[PDB]
């Protein structure tokens, strides 16, 4: 690698290196799922190198936009994008402070990264529509080290109390254990870290960020059962607000419904956008900027009623309160036959 050379290309065999492999808190059948695993991993791997070309350079000053699409461009490069076989899985999620999730600039965002700022990178590869969905958080004021520390805590107690047969409720139990057991000091003021509670990982299908299931990350959930196959995204957030997240700001994420069929639409603007979606991105998200840089232009009112038509689901930035500071750290685990891999770990979370 110089990043501009594509995993595939540095694994000639087409043979990817495996995630970190734990035992449980066959091996035919794990052995029968290898094209699977080995998507997943080419996906990690891209992951893994674009997340570590980004922690160099990204810098207070930089505009939101220009992080945005410098990460991007070398996703792309990695990736070796190739319509629905290969690409993005979702936006690149850049949320500041209060803010949470769901976050990337739409055109015109004048947003600069600041001295202060936290700010959670979340962006997803796919090879096949298997998706790597991972998540960090950069800082640059040591202020916020002891936030960073408790959340990457939680998310890695989450995904060591993972496993097949492990009851959802009894993973969220312990995230929240280990995350309330931290105590920050932020500008003079002190705060017992809370968990983001209506926030939560989840199950991942092809071509599906969110196959139904989803990982509390506060006791009181359902005890529901992670299963055998299943792959997860355990995904962790704490927040010195209220612990609770609404929609705010403008919208930059969109996502065809799963389980909305063919739809004749006539409207010209809407057909045209409908097929510029299901052709780029199908049941995968996307964001505004993605349909700019296809040449699409005057498309928000038709983006308007793919979503009023409950075909196309609005995925609105999510924040605590004004003055709260919140952070992340996720990854992708496959529950395989034989153990748990997670696959999107690496050296540096
Ligand atoms: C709504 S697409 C962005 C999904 C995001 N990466 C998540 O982890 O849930
Ligand atoms: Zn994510
Ligand atoms: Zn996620």
């Amino acid at each position: 690698q110089t990043p501009s050379v594509p995993i595939c290309d540095l694994y000639p065999n087409g043979v990817f290196p495996k995630g970190q492999e734990c035992e449980y808190p066959k091996k035919a059948l794990d052995q029968a799922s290898e094209e699977i695993w080995n998507d997943f991993r080419e996906a990690a791997e891209a992951h893994r190198q674009v997340r570590k070309y980004v922690m160099s350079w990204i810098k207070p000053g930089m505009t939101m936009i220009e992080i945005c699409e410098k990460l991007e461009d070398c996703s792309r490069k990695l990736i070796k994008e190739n319509g629905l076989n290969a690409g993005l899985a979702f936006p690149t999620g850049c949320s500041l402070n209060n803010c949470a999730a769901h976050y990337t600039p739409n055109a015109g965002d004048t947003t600069v990264l600041q001295y202060d700022d936290i700010c959670k990178i979340d962006f997803g590869t796919h090879i096949s529509g298997r998706i790597i969905d991972c998540a960090f958080t950069v800082t640059f004021n040591p202020k916020y080290d002891t936030l960073l520390k408790a959340v990457k805590d939680a998310t890695n107690t989450g995904i060591k109390c993972a496993g097949i047969d492990v009851r959802l409720c009894d993973v969220g139990e312990a995230i929240q254990e280990v995350m309330e057991s931290y105590e920050v000091e932020i500008d003079g003021k002190t705060y017992q870290v809370k968990p983001i509670r209506n926030l939560n990982g989840h199950s991942i299908g092809q071509y599906r960020i969110h196959a139904g299931k989803t990982v509390p990350i506060i006791k009181g959930g359902e005890a529901t059962r992670m299963e055998e196959g299943e792959v997860y995204a355990i995904e962790t957030f704490g927040s010195t607000g209220k612990g609770v997240v609404h929609d705010d700001m403008e919208c930059s994420h969109y996502m065809k419904n799963f389980d909305v069929g063919h739809v004749p639409i006539r409207l010209p603007r809407t057909k045209h956008l409908l097929n510029v979606i299901n052709e780029n991105f199908g049941t995968l998200a996307f964001c505004r900027r993605w349909l700019d840089r296809l040449g699409e232009s005057k498309y928000l009112m038709a983006l308007k009623n793919l979503c009023d038509l409950g075909i196309v689901d609005p995925y609105p930035p999510l924040c605590d309160i004004k003055g709260s500071y919140t952070a992340q750290f996720e990854h992708t685990i496959l529950l395989r036959p034989t153990c748990k891999e997670v696959v999107s770990r690496g050296d540096d979370y």
